[PDB]
């Protein structure tokens, strides 16, 4: 991987592995989500981040994902090379946005795109705080000044409000627990695990007959290493749509909400 | 990746990813096990296997792992390149062996080694069969003739008999279920998932203060997509543990193993 000529974005090629593909011999949405995370970390590394700034480490501040939105047109096949370009942009004091474009390395065609909203939080108290001016300037030199959006469309699906699923859910997968492979280097549950847990309540018949086109996920609260999760799905719709909810198995405390859009094979 | 000059082994370089490392910023044993699987599949692909031969497909025969043994000296750090060399050898009618050598791409030093025993099974009836002779010859041309062992030392850990853990276990992790990410392209539970499930019953105190040096795992039965698993561990000792994976209901055995850990 390498920063582009202008130094304002990062590109990386990946060869799709055998264990990274599903029944269609193409990469799963969790494999894609892992590759976006990987290219995102390599971009921060390439511009001097061990992605916390000098001031953030001092104040015990971290960047946390609030929303993730992925749209896939063609999932890469096992053995294919996928090129991913990523960049960040500040969206005022609300936080930052990280965008990705996935391309077929051979043809150059856009096979997918993604966007994410990040907010500043104290690692210890978990309290959100707006981006201070001194923090903002530290990372403005690594972002393009003019707007550059993976989702520029007038009324695009990446900014739609997500409602709360009402009980009874149509489908459910109960008692989901993270294992050590689900934890990152800081022993927190990886953001990608929640995508897999959302998809666990989709019936196998939808998975076998449809392709996942769009997934939007809101992150409300993190699942601890010793927490148990319940995954809920209700159909909201030639295309299938679902409303999703992740909540703590005990008191029913919300951890995530989302929607998926599937198209017939 | 590419076959070596003699065409009798395969090499591949891998850069360790951010999500592939644990709390020590080094690759987990499941990441290593995934890379061995990846280099093993790329080797079969490079020699014409689209690793069943054309005769095996006609008979509905597959290769199944019976035993896995991994020894790690140094886990690669996040961002490092690891070079893995793999090869196969026939071990008579019992089955085939696949071996691996892991090296630091920068220094050339051996950082780990692995071995696995594979047996021929009918995919439908699940009945174990000898490799026959017409099937033998089809893949003998891709293996070295003289012995080439990742574990040559007479009386080594990779061939030691594994006993069955007696109840009550010292530690346990119950109700383990596979999710879709745990399944391979054929909707079977990936053989790497069982390693993660074995390690789930090791106390976090051992993981935080020790490094996993050796792991030997016997595969007795596959866990179905809708099965629930119980993971059991008892200390037998450096720390040593005896492991057992069994079906959450009737207690039907799926795996047995041992681990060896060294103080950091
Ligand atoms: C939004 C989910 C899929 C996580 N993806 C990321 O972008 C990420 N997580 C940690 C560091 N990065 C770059
Ligand atoms: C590495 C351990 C978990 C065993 N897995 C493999 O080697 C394998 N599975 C399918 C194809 N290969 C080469």
């Amino acid at each position: 991987g390498s920063l582009t000529e202008d130094g304002l974005s990062y590109k990386e090629k990946f060869v799709v592995r055998s264990y990274e593909v599903g029944s269609n011999k193409t990469a799963t949405v969790e494999t894609i989500a892992n590759l976006l995370q990987e290219v995102g970390c390599n971009h921060a590394q390439s511009v001097g981040f061990s992605a916390t700034t000098t001031t953030m480490r001092k104040l015990h501040l971290i960047w946390v994902t609030a929303r993730m939105h992925i749209e896939i047109y063609k999932y890469p096949a096992w053995g294919d090379v996928v090129e991913i370009e990523t960049w960040c942009q500040s969206e005022g004091r609300i936080g930052t946005r990280r965008d990705w474009i996935l391309k077929d390395s051979v043809t150059g065609e856009v096979t997918g795109r993604a966007t994410s909203k990040w907010v500043m939080m104290n690692q210890d108290t978990r309290r959100l705080q707006k981006v201070s001016d001194d923090v903002r300037d530290e990372y403005l030199v690594f972002c393009p000044q003019e707007p550059r959006l993976a989702f520029p469309e007038e009324n695009n699906r990446s900014l739609k409000k997500i409602p709360k699923l009402e009980d009874p859910a149509q489908y459910s997968m109960i008692g989901l627990k993270p294992r050590r492979a689900d934890l990152d280097m800081n022993q927190h549950v990886n953001n990608v695990t929640y995508i897999g847990w959302v998809l666990e309540s989709i019936p196998q018949e939808i998975v076998d007959t449809h392709e996942l086109q769009v997934i939007t996920l809101d992150y409300r609260r993190e699942c601890q290493q010793d927490d148990v999760v319940d995954s809920l799905t209700t159909t909201t719709s030639n295309d299938s749509q679902f409303l999703h909810l992740l909540r703590l198995s005990g008191d029913g405390q919300e951890i995530n909400r989302g929607t998926t859009l599937w198209r017939k094979k």
